[PDB]
């Protein structure tokens, strides 16, 4: 079976809408989401459908852009660092689970290159 997804709603978690978080949605998430290689990363890994019964034995902090998109659209975060960390967890999980040179790793690398380019120009806080 699959684990429950990461949390995307938590009314008692303090949250903010900031210009950096707006950039993370409007620039970073949108750029990666529309990319031809986004699809494996647009929702939690379905270890049942994909026949990866060891996935959640190895990956204990799952993350995906569907979760990140919901967190941004629901104003789940307090700061940009928390969202940046989610993206990096997603990429790292992919590199940890898979073998070098696998298609999925090349896909992650292409998305990560764009991510790094956009993060390099994260606006200063208002
Ligand atoms: C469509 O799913 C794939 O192509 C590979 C799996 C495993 C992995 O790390 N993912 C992000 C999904």
């Amino acid at each position: 079976s699959n684990p429950p997804p990461p949390e995307t709603s938590n009314p008692n978690k303090p949250k903010r809408q900031t210009n950096q978080l707006q950039y993370l949605l409007r620039v970073v998430l949108k750029t990666l989401w529309k990319h031809q290689f986004a699809w494996p990363f647009q929702q939690p890994v379905d270890a049942v459908k994909l026949n990866l019964p060891d996935y959640y034995k190895i990956i204990k902090t799952p993350m995906d852009m569907g979760t990140i998109k919901k967190r941004l659209e629901n104003n789940y975060y307090w700061n940009a660092q928390e969202c940046i960390q989610d993206f990096n967890t997603m990429f790292t999980n992919c590199y940890i689970y898979n073998k070098p040179g696998d298609d999925i790793v090349l896909m992650a690398e292409a998305l990560e290159k764009l991510f790094l380019q956009k993060i390099n120009e994260l606006p200063t806080e208002e």
